[PDB]
DNA sequence: CTGTCATCACTGCG
DNA sequence: TCGCAGTGATGACA
């Protein structure tokens, strides 16, 4: 197993293909059968005073007794199911990092996406990495430095682009999430679904 | 309670 | 097809 070190100013991440094709295919099939995604209010978001559907399906799973916040609201993730525990255990066995929570984002095709953002670290264990595991269609992932955004950025730090492949793990390490925003842009030629699992270590 | 700060994804272009 | 510029109500925080 080979790791690519992704390095830039205030960016430290590591990328590998963690699951081979056969295993990744099995896992994808099981995620597609079993994951229960949000419906109703949790699948809506208000942006500049207009209501939209979240442009991807989402779900959370995690340890018993954990709660988290979604926009001021206190929520409980769903209990682990075996396929998710299988993924988590492989990530932990390889990296030595442990997680108690996962956010699942399912992009039905290239029109589902997520805009430039930094992960909310407020309820995360201090200094903890985030482990991003991907199954299904490859999708382009983009890191952009915080001071290189918008119309007249103060700095011209180069963007960092990579595809996240089927069965891959991207470890995003501190201080990546302080200095960089990441996104999964629209890619209209991608017709197939992708399921991404972002494992986190939440306080408690 | 107040006031600052960061934030989410769309439309309408080019 | 890609992606820029412009669009604010809301919650975190001190
Ligand atoms: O789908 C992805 O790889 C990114 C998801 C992500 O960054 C997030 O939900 O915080
Ligand atoms: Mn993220």
């Amino acid at each position: 197993m080979s790791w690519r070190h992704i390095r830039a100013e205030g960016l430290d991440s590591s990328y590998t293909v963690l699951f081979g094709k056969a295993e990744a295919d099995e896992i994808f099939q099981e995620l597609e059968k079993e994951v229960e995604y949000f419906t109703g209010a949790l699948a809506r978001v208000q942006v500049f005073g207009k209501w939209h559907s979240v442009p991807r399906k989402q779900a959370t799973y995690g340890d018993a007794g954990l709660t988290y916040t979604f926009s001021g609201l206190t929520l409980s993730p769903k209990p682990w199911i075996p396929v998710l525990e299988r993924i988590r255990d492989h990530v932990s066995g390889v990296t030595g990092q442990t997680f108690n929570f996962v956010l699942i984002n399912r992009y039905k095709d290239g029109s589902d996406h997520i805009c430039e953002h930094r992960d909310d670290e407020r309820e995360l264990a201090p200094g903890s990495p985030i482990a991003s595991v991907s199954f299904g269609a490859s999708r382009d992932f983009v890191f952009r430095h915080k001071d290189s955004r918008g119309k007249s950025p103060s700095r011209r730090v180069a963007v960092v682009r990579l595809p996240l492949a089927h069965g891959s793990l991207l470890m995003m390490n501190h201080p990546t999430n302080t200095h960089w925003y990441h996104s999964l842009p629209v890619r209209k030629k991608v017709l197939a679904p992708r399921v991404n699992l972002t494992f986190r270590k939440i306080l408690l």
